[PDB]
């Protein structure tokens, strides 16, 4: 009945007392931030006429309130034609509540339920938003009282209050439906979208929520799809118009209900129509548009400081106020500008552009087409241009686009705005007479910049390793005095793609020389090898004349490349071996490639034992026995000393030509090894490399050591050990060395023992087994001895052979 | 003997053969960069007449080295003068060395010893630096190979080759001292410092590494201290003078070994006198400077276009030449400049400054008094000052300080350096009639800047919460047309300290309103609460005029402050019980104070327990008791919800003003609860504070729910537990209800069991134990039972109570 708008409670319960007159709510309701609310307010405090809602309801902090169950208890239906962030019942941090309690809540047909943060608030479980919503699946319920901390007690089940209700299953739990300890929910045996009565038998299809007669549409308390005059239909009569969504009213009601932009397309009376179609003055329809919509925008004298504050006016076609630009702090604002304005075509006052710093060009203004200047800036001028310290293109808004038909313009102080923009910006415009001098004079707009862009080409180029020279044609300053001097832009640009005048490029100034040879020309220097760099030239020809053509002249962004040099060391080489004659050798690329890699050069290198390991006794002073390399592979003053040396090996280039270096080419980041000796050291020498025939070379070395596996019986004794008895109870025992040891032999362990005692070992080094061939053994017992004997090397110990028998009598 | 250089040798076995004529070396030996070098040819090269390195000795990646005691078999003495970062000796990353192999090294007098990262030589743990350096702990011997690797054999211990030596400690490793496996370290019994011969004896005192005669001054080998025509002395004779720290030599010898900058003050023929110290023309004597050192510098025409670029002329006084100031990427550049130019006092040539976007003053000319120009720039001028767009002070060099004896002056295209600067320069150097115009000529330079700086005064100010209202006083545009427009720049200061003019500051203009009153003002907005703010105005004045006095008005940095607000909500409250009767909360500051925090407002409230308990079966249906507060203290949908409850609540205030809300006030971030009942619910709300009284208010609540500690015995039984007995079997038992229970109570559990068999238990909710104010038992068999009651509580289980006994008939 009531419109009742959408409306908002706060701070106060008294502020609650405006929903008396209320029966249905034309929006959402929201009730929030109730601090000096006590639960003696609330229960005397009730709202029983009130049995729909629109949009959504939200109740945010309510102190004191226990439950709804007085508040609304008829609210039936809810709408939720607009929604909150997409909740149709919001109820957030909700103190002193206990239950949700809307037992007259028959549907709620879009939008989803969020109750969270009230720790206070249970009971909630025990319901289904099935018959409620059409989908409960979007339902945000976290954050409440625990579920099994209070008792979910319906009517029925235990010894309750009294008689019990249905019960229906939610997420796989079949249980009862309850509101309340009092109250539950009403159900009744029908299919889906059906109000009931008390008496049970589901009403009318078009009623929603509840009814007092069934099979009545008149009987409805809320109609599901449309209301009008008591009754419920589909969709609106022929004498009608839909409006909210949810009420029939004539065009004119409805005409009234929104009062000037309001339209009536698609048999639905909305505030505005949508994109593509506008009425003006005829009867409220609202008809296709022809190609675009001309939204009209009102200002009196909107001043723009940045591009949030011209985003207001996007969209807008005609404008009907004045325009006041003015920045300077922002940065490239010609796309943004164009996105926000541009859309203008009339502006009904005047328009000024003041200290616009950061305005290169006015091309954001192409559709702009009459600037009628009915209020216009003192001193009778229309177009306003003062104080832009870089404005040179004014814009493509030309030649016939444009006309004022009354007031003048006025350029001033603009000084990279030369006068042929504005002497053609007032031809086109059909005003010249009309102003007179210093308003468009000389000496504060034109200077400085030009008009016609000349061009220069590059004469000479010369590549180094980290210098480009450059030589380009002698631009002579035309007028004697312009005093003129080439600024050079360069920058490092990997593709050939690059934008002019923008910082990013590099800005190196150049004095031409004063003669008729030698080309004013330019030496860039400290550029890394290998990289492509993008240069051009422009002139500043800079001059104080009062009538010259400036024809400032430029070059075309052209790209250079400089000569490759030697790569970096490869970094991070290791190495390992998975047999006794290979090697397995990888690493990383090179921090600076200084060109297009082609392969690394891979060098290797047998290392002979040292003599050190040869002439000693090694019986005794036992040392740590070297292994071979099993590597997984599947401050500020050291920091000094690093860089001293990297910078000593910064020159150092390589020519690509029981010690002998065997070379190799690889082109992938791993090498394999074959052919090596068994426990053999070896030191690799890897070099990246590069088109290095013409180049300095290829790079440094970046050596490692890798020792081969040891063989398994390398340390064989060859032969038979041989014996020779003497009478003075000495023996000599004579083994042959092994021919192919694991580097070196180093000791032999010698066991003998008589037969039926226990075992002896003696250790003998090469010297004193070379003396004599053998070994010697004196002073035992007489009888029949058994010997061994055993090789050891650098790998480890050896194999023991077959034993030797002898007698002493 | 031979002077020998320091020399460097790299990339060939040949360079190497640069030492034939070379006895002692008058600087450092460097050998690096050797990768076509194999033994065979370092085994027939040698260098027997080299005996001492002054500076030091480097070795660095020389491929196919195995030893150097064929390299330098006499080098006995390394001086360190001159050390490389700290090291004397220095050998980095050579492959095929086994052994150091200095057999005649006799002492290393200053300078640590690194030999790092030679993965095949050894042989150095057997040696001790104690005896060669006076500090051997400054040795960084790392990286070689392992020490038990090798076998560090010297000649004696084992059978090694022959005769042995002496044996000394170094880190308490009392072992031989051995340079090879065949020469070891000569070491003689005497004190240190003192050479011996091949008898043993220890020399004279002055003699160093070795000697050939005993006691004999002249049979040194190589002097300690100083060296003179074959004879060692302490000092040189009064007739010569030292060299190199290490030889003496005439007046007139020292001058021809430096052959114009050298000086022979403090008895030692240096390259240049240090600070305080210099020499023109007289004898060569260092004497005393007067105040400052006249350094002289030679440029030819030095282009500065960086600070780095001006680095190079630090320290001088005298330039020999022109300079060229162009400096237009630079930023504050006027202290870096100062400390690089500035002790300039004459230039030779002319002084031009070009295109210096940059410079803002020629202040970093404090000292410049002379311009000479005896090389000039074309056109006969002397200083040359053009296109500096901003360059307004010129400097403090002037005032008589400046004379220019010929050439003339232009000064062009410099908008920001009005005329009155230029003439005063004019003026005070004393050649006006040299020029003519259009070389000082109006038009290029003197216009937009402004000489005499007046006084604007802000005549009143408004304060907001976030809103700073500001008006100063009307200055009138003096000439007629003289357009103007004030500029404000207000940023955000915490202190009252701040610099004008620099970015950091924000820019906003304000257009003067055309009329007498209602001065210009200005309305700041957008300011976070009680933050002090920097402000200051500045008027443009531009205009076009020929001959006037521009006169820029600005105005003090003045500081303002705005107005308080609440502040934002206490963040991460925290509360617990350590009692039955206690609460403990915690919380942080908010996180925007918004004023001076002073205190916060602490509310709470006991909660009642939810009827939902009170009104159902309990003995089955069981939940999950509440527990007592434990707390240990000792995506884009989601977060546009919270900033939207956020925003709801930034409009919360709070007036500082079985349901009883008790209120306190904390100044600490913590607060204590007493007097509360025993496991009661407590909503807690805080609000920091400041000063509200005439503000806004306090903060919005942060409210946390609390449970306190169950008392240990609430759940006793009062009294004794009476029995009834009837005719029909049954018996009657009646308890009463404990006083002041944990909340409330949930179910009686009652345990009966007849005398000899076991025990049986029964359940009685609350409304059964109230319908006859206890229990009843009936159809048992004939006997005489006792029975036990207990209550239960919201905490948990109570306490067991005495027994009763009946009988059965």
């Amino acid at each position: 009945v009531e419109v009742c708008p959408s409306l908002d409670i706060r701070s106060e319960v008294a502020e609650l007392r405006q929903l008396e007159n209320c029966s249905v709510v034309e929006g959402h309701l929201q009730i929030l931030l109730m601090f000096t609310a006590t639960g003696e307010d609330f229960r005397g405090l009730s709202f029983p006429r009130l049995t729909q809602v629109t949009d959504y309801l939200l109740l945010f902090r309510v102190y004191g309130l226990e439950s709804l169950r007085d508040l609304f208890p008829n609210l039936a239906v809810i709408r939720g034609t607009r929604l909150f962030l997409g909740y149709a019942l919001v109820i957030f941090e909700m103190p002193h509540l206990r239950d949700v309690a809307l037992p007259a809540l028959g549907a709620v047909l879009r939008g989803a339920v969020r109750v969270e943060k009230n720790q206070e608030l249970c009971h909630l479980s025990t319901i289904d938003w099935g018959l409620l919503q059409p989908a409960p699946g979007a339902n945000h319920i976290v954050g409440n009282k625990l579920g099994e901390e209070c008792a979910d007690v319906c009517p029925g089940v235990l010894g309750a209050a009294g008689e019990p209700c249905a019960k229906t299953t939610f997420s796989g739990h079949t249980d009862y439906r309850c509101w309340t300890s009092s109250h539950c929910q009403r159900v009744c045996p029908c299919p889906h979208g059906m109000a009931c009565t008390a008496r049970g038998e589901c009403c009318h299809t078009e009623c929603l929520g509840g009814c007092s007669q069934p099979e009545d549409p008149r009987a409805c308390v809320a109609c599901r799809h449309l209301y009008f005059q008591g009754a419920c239909l589909w969709a609106c009569p022929p004498g009608t118009y839909q409006y909210e969504s949810w009420r029939c009213v004539t065009a004119e009601r409805c005409a009234s209900l929104h009062s000037s932009t309001f339209g009536i397309h698609q048999g639905s009376c909305l505030a505005q129509c949508p994109s593509g179609f506008t009425r003006n003055s005829s009867s409220i329809f609202c008809h296709k548009c022809e190609g675009l919509c001309p939204k009209e925008c009102k200002v009196g004298t909107k001043t723009i400081d940045s591009i949030q504050a011209a985003q207001d006016l996007v969209g807008c076609t005609h404008v009907e106020g004045s325009l006041i630009l003015n920045l300077r702090q922002g940065y490239n604002l010609e796309p943004q500008l164009q996105h926000s304005l541009g859309l203008v075509e009339t502006i009904t006052g005047f328009l000024k552009i003041k200290h616009s710093f950061a305005l290169v060009s006015l091309g954001f203004f192409k559709n702009l087409k009459l600037i009628r200047g009915d209020a216009m800036v003192d001193g009778n001028y229309t177009l306003y241009v003062l104080d832009n310290q870089n404005l040179q293109q004014l814009g493509s808004w030309v030649a016939a686009g444009l006309t004022i038909p009354v007031g003048k313009i006025y350029f001033a102080f603009n000084p990279r705005l030369c006068l042929e923009h504005i002497y053609r910006l007032e031809e086109v415009t059909g005003t010249r007479g009309r102003q007179n001098k210093a308003e468009i004079n000389p000496r504060t707009n034109g200077d400085r910049a030009a008009c016609q862009t000349r061009t220069l080409r590059f004469v000479s180029n010369v590549t180094e390793a980290d210098r480009i020279l450059l030589r380009w044609e002698r631009y002579e300053p035309l007028e004697a005095r312009d005093l003129l001097s080439f600024i050079v832009y360069y920058k490092e640009s990997p593709f050939q793609n690059a934008t002019e005048h923008v910082q990013s490029w590099n800005l190196l100034d150049v004095e031409l020389p004063l003669s008729r040879t030698q080309e004013p020309g330019v030496t860039l220097a400290s550029l890394k090898p290998w990289t492509q760099y993008a240069v051009f030239v422009r002139a500043i020809t800079l001059t104080t004349e009062e009538d010259s053509p400036h024809q400032g002249a430029q070059s075309p962004i052209v790209y250079l490349r400089t000569l490759p040099a030697a790569p970096t060391v490869p970094q991070d080489v290791i190495s390992t071996s998975n047999s006794s004659s290979h090697l397995l050798v990888r690493w990383k690329p090179p921090t600076q490639r200084n060109g297009n890699l082609t392969y690394y050069l891979v060098l290797w290198q047998r290392l002979a034992e040292d003599g050190d390991l040869y002439l000693n006794d090694y019986c005794h002073r036992g040392l740590r026995l070297p292994t071979s390399n099993n590597d997984p592979r599947f401050e500020a003053q050291e920091a000094s000393f690093q860089k001293k040396f990297e910078n000593f090996l910064h020159n150092a280039i390589t020519i690509p030509i029981d010690f002998e270096i065997q070379e190799d080419k690889v082109p992938r980041e791993r090498a394999v090894l074959s052919g090596l000796r068994h426990f053999t050291e070896y030191r690799i020498d890897i070099h990246a490399c590069n088109h290095a025939a013409h180049t300095v070379g290829c790079s440094a070395a970046t050596f490692v050591f890798a020792r081969t596996m040891p063989h398994r019986e390398a340390d064989g004794i060859p032969g038979k050990v041989a014996w020779e008895a003497s009478s003075k109870n000495s023996v000599l025992l004579r083994w042959l060395e092994p021919p192919d040891p694991n580097g070196l032999i180093l000791k032999y362990e010698i066991k003998y023992r008589r037969l039926g005692e226990e075992a002896t070992v003696l250790c003998v080094s090469r010297l004193r087994y070379a003396k004599f061939g053998g070994v010697h053994l004196a002073l035992l017992p007489p009888g029949n001895y058994s010997a061994r004997v055993r090789a050891t090397s650098l790998a480890g110990n050896g194999s023991w052979t077959d034993s030797v028998a002898f007698y002493i009598l």
